[PDB]
């Protein structure tokens, strides 16, 4: 049983916790503490491989930067989820990608761009914009919704494969 350590990083309010809890508790949480940083584990036999997923629902700000940067190094795959109805979170993608790349000191870092809230209206971030960015980074992008669980299943699976892809280069 192989263990995969992945961290869901992004802006606050994008739905980091809900997206993960949906695949852990099998239901959508309407109200959940945004400052909670818990780690959930899930075992799935994906691609004929029985692996154990180690995920961490980031809050946003830790007591010390070194503590936040700690799991930034141990993270093999990072799920970059943003809100299509919040352009502010989409622009922050540049900072995260650049920052985490520096922390690990690598240009080839397994990441998947995720556009949450695809089931909600008032979309300011067009799909093309997100896709354009993902194609420039050299990573995949899929729209998702924690409420309908659309794309979320694929996104999480893709991240694991991206990790494997990086470890089989
Ligand atoms: N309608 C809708 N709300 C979502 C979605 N994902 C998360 N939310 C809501 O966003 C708010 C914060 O969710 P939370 O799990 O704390 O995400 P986080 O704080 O960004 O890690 C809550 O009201 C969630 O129910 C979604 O996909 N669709
Ligand atoms: N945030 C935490 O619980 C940190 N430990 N856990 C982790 O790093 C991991 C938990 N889930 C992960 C997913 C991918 C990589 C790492 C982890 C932590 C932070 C500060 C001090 C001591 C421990």
């Amino acid at each position: 049983m192989t263990e995969y350590k992945l961290v869901v990083v992004g802006a606050g309010g994008v739905g980091k916790s809900a997206l993960t809890i949906q695949l852990i508790q099998n239901h959508f949480v309407d109200e959940y503490d945004p400052t909670i940083e818990d780690s959930y584990r899930k075992q799935v036999v994906i691609d004929g491989e029985t692996c154990l997923l180690d995920i961490l629902d980031t809050a946003g700000q830790e007591e010390y930067s070194a503590m936040r940067d700690q799991y930034m190094r141990t993270g093999e795959g990072f799920l970059c989820v943003f809100a299509i109805n919040n352009t502010k979170s989409f622009e922050d993608i540049h900072h995260y990608r650049e920052q985490i790349k520096r922390v690990k000191d690598s240009e080839d870092v397994p990441m998947v761009l995720v556009g949450n809230k695809c089931d909600l209206p008032s979309r300011t971030v067009d799909t093309k914009q997100a896709q354009d960015l993902a194609r420039s980074y050299g990573i995949p992008f899929i729209e998702t919704s924690a409420k309908t669980r659309q794309g979320v299943d694929d996104a999480f699976y893709t991240l694991v494969r991206e990790i494997r892809k990086h470890k089989e280069k």
